[PDB]
Formats: C-alpha cells, sequence, structure tokens
C-alpha cells in the first residue's frame, strides 16, 4: 500500500487576497472567514455569497474551536476560511470537519506547514500541546498572497524556514523506521511524497539566506517566492505524506516550558531538528552544517536561544517525558526511544552546539 | 506567480476496488459509476447512505458519449461521478462531473495513462481523432488504485503506461526552458518540477523489473512503483509543469487511420523520442532513450506504429495537425514550424533505424 | 545495548588435523570425537587424554542427537569435538550444550558458516528444516586444516561461497530493520560484527574466482586460504553477530520440496540471497551483478538450477508458507512480509534471472 | 601459510549491566573472586548458588600484587577471577586466573584501554615501570560492559581510551607491512577478520570521538559514547591481539622509564607514541598532521611538553629509546630498520613537527 494527499489547489501570487472571494464562490454559498487579530480590520475591508467575518482568538484550543463552531452553526456556513498563521488555519480546519464545510486557507505569514496539511494541532489555552488531529480532508484551496506574506516582519519568514527544515530529516526518519504517514487512514509514503520532502531541503539551502536578506530590506523577489512555497507547499506536502518524527515530537514537549511560550512554532521545530540529528547519531559534519545553516538565518541552535537557562537538566527531563508518552510521533524515529535517550540527545546537541564558534 | 493542483486523495493498494463504495460515501449520496465494458459485469458485482447507478462505457470520450452519459447523470440526480476504466473512461467521467457540478472519483483498472490524477480531459472524435484537451476547473476528489486489479491486466497496458510517463520529465524540461504555463495555468511550482524529475528516475530504476514481473503474472514493489509513476507521478508532473511536443506529436499522430490500434502511451513514447530530436538533444541521451524504450518493448521507429507506406506525406500530415495555432507543441523551446516538426520525426526514425 | 560472540580460538593451517589433540588437551580429559562417515576411517587414525570415536549419521535430527548424547554420557565426555560438515558440527554442539561439555570443531570442508557460530540447526530425519537452536556458548576452538579442506571436491568450496555470500546482505537487512542478532538471547549488532559482515563480501568478490579455479586444478593458494577463512570465520562471525534474514529463511522453506534435497545448503542460500534482493527491491544493477557473480562460480541463479521445474508457482507457494511461519527469521527483512510478497519475490527473481 | 584469531567468548555492553553480573558468573563456576579498583570497591562490592570473596585492588599490576591475589584465590579455591576496574585490575585478574586454572570475566569500570578483551596482560614494576608483556593462553570467557558506569567516570578516562584505540589501525598496518605475527596462540599472521576490525576501529573513532567527548563532559550517555566505548574495548582489543602491536606501544613502554610521565594515563602515552610511529615510518605529512589535529580535538597529547617533558629532553628521549629497543621488543614489528637513534629522532622530530602545527 501507499497513499498521497494534498490540497486540490494551491495558488501563490501577489495581491491574491483581493480576489480571495472569487475562489470561495464556486465552493459554497455561505462563508465564515476567520482572520488573525492584527489584520482583522484591513482584510475584512479588502476581502451569490455572503461573508461573516470573525476575529480569531489567537490560540487553537477547545474554547475557541467551540466559540467559532457555534458561530458557524448559526451562520449555516458552507465554507470555513482561515486567514492568519497556523493557529488560525487549524481552527478553520477543525471547525470545517465538524461542520461539513469546505476549507480554504489564505495564509498571511509563511511561518508553518499548517496551511496545506490535513493535520490540525490543538493546544491548551496557555499554548501547551494537547493533541494532533489527523483530519479526513485536506483544504479545497490554499491561496497565498506573496506581497502580503512578504510584508510581515522578517522573523515570520525565518520561522517557516525552521519549520520546513524538519521536513526532509523527518521524512528520512519515517523511511528508515517504515512508519505510516498521516494520510487517511495512514499508509506508507508515496514516491511523490519522498521527492517533495527531499526537494524541500534543497530549496531552503539554495534560497533561504537570499530570501531572509530580501525580506529584511522590504523586498519581494524570486528567492522569497521560492521560500514561501517551501514554507507552505513543499513542507506541508512533505510532512503530511512522509510523517513527523522527533523534531516535531520535541517541539511538542518543549511546549511544557513557559519560558518558551513567546518563541515561534518554527524556531522550536528548528531546534528540535538539530536534536533529531543527534538522537539518530548522525554525522558530525551534517550536524555542524545544519547548526551553521540555522545560525546563518537566526534560528536557535542552543537551549539558551529558546530562553532555557536555569535548571536545564531538570527542564529537559520534563520535555522528554512529555515527548515520550506512549503513542507520540517521536516513536517514528529509527532509534530506540527512551526518556533518558531523548533527554540526553537534547542536552548533547546543546553542548555540541555550545562548542561550535 | 505559481500554482499546483492535484487530487485530494490518492490511494493505491491491492483489493481496494472492494472498498471503493466507502470512498464515495463521504462525498455524496447518489454516485454514477461509469465502467469499461470488459469489466462492467464483474466490477458492478463487487462495487455493489449511498446509492449507485452503474453505466457501461462506450469506449470513446467523444461528444455523443459525454452527452449521452450526462443525460443519465441528470436523471439519477448524481452527486458523484466515478470513472472506472482507462483514461477515456476517466476523462468521460470528469467532463460529466464538471457539467453536472458532481464530485469526481477515479478508480483506474489499468495504469496505462496519466489521466486519472489531472484536471485535463481529452475529447476525441467518435473515431479517435484528437479534438480537444479540456482544461477542467477541478482535479479529482479521490483516485483509488487497486494494484492487484491493475497488475493482472495484460503487460502491454503497464508498458503503455511507462510510455506515457516517459514524456513527463522531458516535457517539463521543455516547458521550464520556454517558460510556458502549466495547465488555472501559471508557471510551474517547485513541487511540480521535483515531481516530474522524480518520475523519470522511478521509471529507469523500476521499469524493466515491473515488466518482467507482470509478464509472469506477479505483483511486486517494482510493479507498485511503476503503477504510482504511471498514475500519480506522471499526472502531477504533466498538469503542474505542462506538456509539449511529445503530446502534440501524439495528437498529430491520431489523424492517421493505421495508428488507431496503438495505445496512447505507445504513441507518446514515440513522440517523446521525437521531442528530443526536435530539441536537438545529445546523441547519447537520445540513444539511451531509444534503448530504454526497446528494452521494455515500446516503439522507436515509425514502422513500430505501422507507418511504412507514403511516410513523408503522412508525417507531413501529422505535423500539420500538431502545429495548428495555439497548440501545445508551441511550449517547445524551439522555433516550431511544420517542416521542423516533420523533419524531427523523420530524423528520429532515420537515427533509430541506424541503431 | 550491543553484544558480540565468537569462538575463543580460530586456527587455520595446512596439516592441523594432525595436531588436533594438542588443542583438546587443555580443554578436558575425555573427548567424544564425532566424524562424518566418508572420513571416519582415515581421520580416526590420524587423530595423556582418551578419545572414543563415534561415526556420524548424516542428518542433524533429534533421533541422532539423542544417540550421540547417550554415548557421551556413557563416555563421561568432557569435550565434544565435531569433525566434518555443518550437520556434524551442529550435532556435536547440541550434544555439548546438553552435557555441559566443551566444544571444538574441526571442519573437513568449508561449506557452511556453522563451525564458528552459537547456532545449531535441526532438520527432520529426512532433511526438512525443523528448528534453529540458539546455543548459550560459542565453540572453544575452531581448527581448520587447509590442506584437508582444499582437497575436497571443488563443489564444497563453492557451496561455502554461496553461504558466505548471504552474510553482508542479511546483515544489511537486520541493520535496516533493527532486529536482534543471535548473541546471548539477541542484541543489536556490534560495530565489530557489522565490520566483519562487510569485509566478508569484500573477500568473496576479491578471491572467489581465483580460489574456485585453484581447487579445480588441485591447488592450495593464498586465494583459497582467504576463501576458507571467509566461508568459515568471517561468515560465521557475521551471521551470528548480525543475524540472518530472508536468504536463510528461503533456504529453510526450500527444504520442504523433495527435488531440492540433493543440493547443498550453500547453493540454496546463494539462491535465497538473490531472492532477498528482489524482495527488498534492490537496485537492478546490484541484482544483476550478484547474478553474474553467482554464475561465474557455478552457483544457482534460477529455479531450474535447484531442480524446480514443474508446477513451480504452487511449489513456491509452499516454500513461502513455510518460510513465513510466525517468529521466523524472514521477518528480520526491512519489508512487509507476507506469503504472496515472498512467493512473488522468488518468482520475480527467477524471471529476472531467466532474462539475463 | 597460516592464520589465527582469538577473542572473548562473550562481550555484552548495556547500561546497568553491573547489577546482573552475578548472573553471568553462575554458569562458569560456583566460587568467584571479584577484584575491584580502589575507588569503586565499596559501591560496587555491595551492588554485585554462588560464593564471592571481594578484594580491593592494590592499584598496580606487579608481582607483589599478583602473588597476593593469587594466594587469596587459592585460599578461597576460586573457580572464577573477575577483574572490575581498569586495565591493571583486568590484567592482574587474568594472570591469576591462568596460574589458578580459573575462568576469566572482566567488567570494566572505565573504557581507558584495550586490555579487557585480549589475552595480553602487562606487568609493571611496583613503581610503574614497564616490565613484561605476558601472552596468556586464554581470552576472557565474558566481558561485561556497563555503559552507564563507564560513562559516569571523568571524561579523561574515555579520552584516554580513545588515545589507546587510535594506535590499533596504525600498528596493524605496521604489522601487515613487516609481515609480523600476532599474539594469538603463539603467533600467526593476521586473519582478514583481525585486519577488518582494526581498520574499522579507526573509522569509529573519527566519526564519534568528538561527539562522545562533548557528551561525557556534560555527564551524558548517548549513542556516540556507546560507539566509542565499543571502539575502546571490543574493536581496539580484537585489533591489537589479532594484528599485533608496534612502535606506538613500544614508545609507550619506553616512556614509563621516565618518572615525570607517571601521572599520565596509559592511553595518553600511547596516543603520543602513535604520532611518533607515524614519523618513524616517515608517513605522509598530511596524515601526521590530521592525526595531530585529531588528538588535539579531543585533548590528547601531541607534544613532549604535554607529557610534562620539558627539561633535558634529548637525554630523556635517549633513555626512552634505549628501553624500547631492548632486543625482542615489539617495536621491532615496525617496517623500518630499528635503531636507538632512529627512534630517538622520530620522537624528537615528531615533537618539533607538532610544535609547527
Ligand atoms: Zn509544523
Ligand atoms: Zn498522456
Ligand atoms: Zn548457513
Ligand atoms: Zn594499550
Amino acid at each position: 500500500a501507499r497513499a498521497f494527499g494534498g490540497p486540490n489547489k494551491y495558488i501563490q501570487r501577489a495581491g491574491e487576497i483581493d480576489k480571495l472571494a472569487a475562489y470561495l464562490a464556486p465552493l459554497g454559498k455561505r462563508a465564515l472567514v476567520l482572520i488573525d487579530r492584527v489584520l482583522f480590520d484591513a482584510l475584512s475591508e479588502r476581502i451569490s455569497l455572503d461573508i461573516r467575518f470573525e476575529r480569531f482568538g489567537g490560540e487553537c484550543c477547545t474554547s475557541e474551536i467551540e466559540r467559532v463552531r457555534k458561530v458557524a452553526i448559526e451562520h449555516g456556513s458552507d465554507i470555513l476560511v482561515g486567514v492568519g498563521g497556523g493557529k488560525t488555519a487549524d481552527t478553520a480546519k477543525i471547525v470545517a470537519i465538524d461542520t461539513g464545510a469546505r476549507i480554504v486557507i489564505a495564509p498571511t505569514i509563511a511561518s508553518t506547514d499548517a496551511p496545506c496539511s490535513a493535520i490540525a494541532v490543538r493546544y491548551t489555552e496557555h499554548g501547551v500541546y494537547e493533541e494532533a488531529l489527523r483530519l479526513p480532508r485536506n483544504p479545497d484551496a490554499v491561496v497565498v498572497d506573496s506581497a502580503l506574506v512578504a510584508a510581515a516582519p522578517a522573523r515570520f519568514l525565518v520561522a517557516g524556514i525552521g519549520d520546513a527544515l524538519s521536513t526532509w530529516f523527518e521524512a528520512r526518519s519515517n523511511i528508515e523506521s517504515r512508519t505510516d504517514n498521516y494520510v487517511a487512514g495512514g499508509f506508507p509514503a508515496t514516491e511523490a511524497g519522498m521527492a517533495i520532502a527531499r526537494h524541500c531541503q534543497d530549496v531552503l539551502t539554495r534560497d533561504a539566506v537570499k530570501a531572509k536578506i530580501a525580506v529584511e530590506a522590504g523586498l519581494l523577489t524570486p528567492a522569497v517566492e521560492n521560500i514561501i512555497e517551501a514554507n507552505t507547499l513543499l513542507s506541508g506536502l512533505g510532512f503530511e505524506n512522509c510523517g513527523c518524527s522527533a523534531a516535531h515530537g520535541i517541539h511538542d514537549g518543549l511546549t511544557v516550558l513557559e519560558e518558551v511560550h513567546g518563541y515561534f512554532h518554527g524556531e522550536k521545530v528548528a531546534f528540535g531538528t538539530l536534536c533529531l540529528l543527534m538522537l539518530e547519531n548522525r554525522d558530525r559534519a551534517e550536524i555542524e552544517a545544519m547548526i551553521r545553516f540555522c545560525r546563518s538565518v537566526g534560528l536557535p541552535t542552543k537551549l539558551a536561544d529558546l530562553g532555557i537557562v536555569d535548571d536545564v537538566p531538570a527542564k529537559i527531563g520534563r520535555v522528554a517525558e512529555a515527548a515520550c508518552r506512549p503513542g507520540n510521533i517521536i516513536y517514528a524515529t529509527p532509534v530506540t526511544i527512551t526518556v533518558p535517550a531523548v533527554r540526553d540527545a537534547i542536552l548533547a546537541l546543546d553542548a555540541f552546539s555550545r562548542s561550535i564558534h
């Protein structure tokens, strides 16, 4: 067996948010449009069909899922639309599967693999990982407005680089462990998925630095565009069709630490990728090359870079217990997983990183 | 700008046909299941919240059959069009669903073309002369590939599939070098290009292994890889990167009666080799592609598609149809004229006859 | 975790059978020296400490393990000594573990990986695979008289190459599936073990043609010595320390067909190795090179080379069911193992080999 | 035309395996004399059908101690000698096992040398001057390596092991080029198995040494540490016994005549002696340099000053060289013509070359 899933339609073009309504119309009659707080005003202005606009509470947790879900039943919504980062998108997704509504995602930032996948992640109200839901349907359409996306602070693009950085390495773990992907109901990876995942790593090495340099200067270039697709299309297609591993599992456990709450999903995953490499005891040169790559774009490569500086061995112990709960994605790793091993991998990565100047 | 499209689900596993009903249920309530004739009886048995009407497929994706089949959907009030056959069945279904606003599920019974995954349906005259490639606004909702069903078909169909998939990387490279748009048509996505390229590697790695396997009536991982490459890889590459002279020459070849009995992919395999000549690629790349084609038994000379009499005049005719304004062959990164096309084809046959 | 096991002493020199007692002396005071039938007469004469000499029956099966055991108890046997092929040795080992006797193996042919290993394989009285006993000790000394091994017909040396050939490939299956080896109840493979399995393949491709040609002309050269070592020491260490997989599993299943009874362990395993490759869908070039390598020394590469020619799909169905019993070694393969998957891999390999 | 291989009957490497050691003794005898290093005697005697007398090691492998232990064993009527310590504890245990007809089990507490596997026990004068290397007729029955116990020692002991494993391949290569016999059964050419193991040892060190060091300095046990523990114990032990020693162990032996070098570990001296071998055989500049750099990456000594040797150096090196070149010594396995000046001068030249890097 083997199985692939992806969005019916991915489109990436500057200004495309002005024509967003024109993608909704063929899909439903009643659209609930959910828009991150910061941009709720201008994108309500700017966006046979009526739109209810709702404002997004910031976190993907049960209370907000529920609020928005109740909004939708009353609306009678045909279509859930997510217009924000990954938390907004996942919320629209979860509300959609629950409603029977079609899904459209228009990211406003390229900071995570969430917009393309069938997976939605729920946190507590304090942003502690709760549960990854494997949905049955990918989105109907993903509509990325490059200009919009390239306008955000530079840190949002770098954080997507760091989340996309896990893709190839985590696919490599699932191939070596022969573990299923989350494409419903879960199956071995397709050659298609393996290729996307491999190619995602290549696009990042070729363009990341050039893209980071360009957004910092308020510019939108072909390098930025390549990175937007790598952060969004290649990464989501990869992670969904190949599987997650210890990079994401370590992101999950990192969420138990409060000091970490203000760092982006993509920066924790970047750090978690570096830990996956040490856990699987990869080549020193590969680990060092990834460390230098992360440093070159400003992603974290030491515990200290994610605010973890006091009582570190005890904290990491907590991170590792939470990652290692029976059933978790970290068990996709072609290594024998114990808490001591995951805890000692994170600390060893940290130390080895601390020795590189 | 860039765009990527594909089906929402692709699932490939032995036995899946028996579970096809269960992929229809989440999509609607009234499914119209269009099946190829050879298999109508047996597949209607196995396929039969959800209500199905089964129809027999005539064989051509032509207007009389499309419109005949649409009238049957409107009566049934169908929610879901299911193509169950080869690429004509598939394309028939897709065009009806779009005309009907129904959802689309394809369940191929052979792995002989890249039709099952794409937004492209090709309509032929009732005789099988190319009329029109319709760019549809949706891709399939699900593609459900039953590996055992596909594998037990005569080897020729898997080989015709390798033939069709062979155009993928080479056509994508044609499109990437002319910066023409993929078929809802934008420049190619990175994902698209990476898919296309990978398709060529899977074929070279596994093609001879698969062929040998199916000729002995076996299903192996080499077969499964080829089935994926013939359907998922080939389909995603072609839509997301574009087609070129290989399919143009295919389409041109349809104007000749004596080619009618050959499989789409056998025609496309020949056209790929002509594409290489048209673009004047390396002697060694052309030769190795000729040798790869012969090793699985795909055609490499005009005589292999039976064209043996009045050849220049016929190839002239083929080139004319291929070169009509607006056609896909203009995606070639070369200056396309009817002589260039006609002489590439003849040149390729000449060069192939010299090996 | 990781573990390694091996014999305590491995000595390989022409004429060493004359010195066998000198190796027994320190191991005990009373040795039962089990010898194959062909060589029973000559080697007993050639071979302080007293030794009963028991003739060996041919099969390592329970009726015959028990016979030899009784003799051992009667003897008061201190050291079990196995002088012959793999079956002779497996018996001797099994008796030894039953008795708490020490172990010495003195192979007279280099046709299998048995002499160094902790593994004894039991067959039915008619030679159908029964059970792979994993023993708690390796031999105390393995003593290899090169001159005696190289004097045997060339077929026996080629059968060892056949067996050794599976070592790297089956090690690789186990590494890629992370399956426990056969050391002390089973652990991950040691680096030492992986290095040995790897080198085994290197010595075989380097020296197997030259050794085959040397033994056919009646010669003992350094290339023969190298192959004797790989067939015995490298191949045993690699197998025991890295594990087996579908190549031995398919050999085991082949044992159920009568027509294959005549072929040697090694020629069966050789063929199973090619099947493992097809089963893992390994690169075509690699499958081809190993086919050409098997033909260049006369090892089987088709179903017909094993006598399998009538009703083949049904017979391979049977070999596959037998190989795919629950808990069998074939599951060490980094592939999803089913009877159809195994059956069609053997068939596919057969078809692919028939087209070269 | 002849070859031979010898090795331990079992080698087991797992964290906490010290607790189960008694379970490995049962099958070999009824009566075990357990000889433990000074530092861990208390703690390990209490962690460790069967009757065991416990004895604290003197700390040097020398005749007074061997005799003493030997009398303890006879009084006890020991069936098994177990050395639980470093290579001296191990080597004392073996000599007494062979004089006593006991079986031999070794449970290293540090991975500081390649003694635990081999049939070679080295005797020193009471003050630590090299005295005799005895080739025993038997290898250990079992080597039991408790990875947590070994990894919790100070980093210097693992670094010292790496120094001693570093010589394995270089000395096998000397012995292959001079076609000198090994120390298996009276002496035979290297088996292909021995040669492969020794070469592999060197690959394991280079891949994993720096990651193992960083890890144990952080008080961690990771897979790099596991690999290096095997490299220092199993690989280096099999390689050495099966291919022979040369001038690296010869220069080590000579060094022990100098009082000042007394506080330096066996493995730190062998590291330096291996660099000297390379100069003695006039190996490639780039190979000598890459080893120097490699020793420095893990903090092994690469100059005479690093062994504290800074006054009257030519004269002292003169004394080191005389002692190594005593007739019959293992330095004669080097594929160079061995004289006192050649060795004296290879050492000095290596130092001078190393000061220029
Ligand atoms: Zn993510
Ligand atoms: Zn086509
Ligand atoms: Zn065998
Ligand atoms: Zn040493």
